[PDB]
RNA sequence: GAUCUUCGGAUCACUUUGGUCAAAUUGAAACGAUACAGAGAAGAUUAGCAUGGCCCCUGCACAAGGAUGACACUGCGACAUUGAGAGAAAAC
């Protein structure tokens, strides 16, 4: 009954070079390829940040209209615009 | 707000949002490598041009190339059975 908090207070910025010498940027379709298959698993970072409803959940501004839609970045946990 | 008008009002303008889709692991493709075989025509080496399409790739191309690009190139029963004999069975 109280209005939502950010989580994450910064933005998660992408700067990563899979395999150093054997992958190249794709400038069309937009990762890296060149290098390994390397698998189609293995590759799996585990989320850093965790959700749950008790201490996250709360007001925000969709509230109103009537069918507003669920925060992509809430349920994996990193929302930082809060109640905006 | 500007313009008149006579403190009644009139003019002037009048409804956006190019959306492969919300800050990139889990809705824009296609694969490296390692391990196996591993280069068309009836001996051996070898020119090629074709046929077929839910196989494509390079190409501006209705040129031409990619191993002659690759794969494929077969095969069966609208057979009517009687021709006859033998033991059984049922029958001349
Ligand atoms: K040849
Ligand atoms: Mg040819
Ligand atoms: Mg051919």
């Amino acid at each position: 009954k109280q209005p939502a908090r950010k989580q994450i207070e910064t933005r998660p910025e992408y700067e990563m070079e899979p395999e150093q010498p054997g992958q190249v940027y794709n400038l069309w379709y937009n990762k890296w390829s060149g290098g390994m298959r390397q698998d189609p698993l293995k590759s799996q970072v585990k989320s850093e940040t965790r959700c749950v409803i008790s201490r996250d959940s709360g007001y925000t501004k969709a509230d109103k209209n009537p069918g507003s839609f669920f925060c992509l970045y809430f349920a994996r946990g990193m929302c930082s615009e809060g109640s905006k």
